[PDB]
């Protein structure tokens, strides 16, 4: 038993809800919140900008120190950093950005990072300003992640289409 509330159960291990990940994170304090990161951990907009703003820019300060030491992530890769006031940990995961021409096949590799964590609150990778089809992203998530994933979908209209077209 865990503290996630109001989710619709899609499969044995995937759950979905219409929620603002920032507000869901502040209420659950999950062990892991996933950020839709870029390779530079520049958290300017989308989910990343919203998560970082919620931390009062502490996420960005920590991220800049990480990059200065380690260099950029790989597309499809991840790193674990602090969850600040939102979660124990933040798993920064880089899905391919279609608006940069990155291969969408890397979306499966991105979701594989979730399997290193027993339970996660997460957005749909490569959705939103990353330009991929959120329905494809949900399909890859379901077919790749084996651990327990609670997906937060900000847009109510999108969620309803996601739930309604799910196979
Ligand atoms: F201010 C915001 C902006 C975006 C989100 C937010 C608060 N909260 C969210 N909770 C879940 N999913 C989200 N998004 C929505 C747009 O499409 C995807 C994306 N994520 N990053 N770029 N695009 C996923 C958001």
């Amino acid at each position: 038993v865990n503290s996630f509330s109001g989710y619709l159960k899609l499969t044995d291990n995937v759950y979905i809800k219409n929620a603002d990940i920032v507000e869901e994170a502040k209420k659950v304090k999950p062990t892991v919140v996933v950020n839709a990161a870029n390779v530079y951990l520049k958290h300017g907009g989308g989910v990343a900008g919203a998560l970082n703003k919620a931390t009062n820019n502490a996420m960005q300060v920590e991220s800049d120190d990480y990059i200065a030491t380690n260099g950029p992530l790989k597309v499809g890769g991840s790193c674990v950093l602090s969850g600040h006031n939102l979660a124990k940990h933040c798993l920064h995961v880089v899905g391919p950005n279609v608006n940069k021409g990155e291969d969408i096949q890397l979306l499966k590799s991105a979701y594989e990072n979730f399997n290193q964590h027993e339970v996660l609150l997460a957005p749909l990778l490569s959705a939103g300003i990353f330009g991929a089809d959120p329905i494809h992203s949900l399909r890859v998530c379901v077919d790749t992640v084996r651990t327990n994933v609670y997906l937060a979908v900000f847009d109510k209209n999108l969620y309803d289409k996601l739930v309604s077209s799910f196979l």
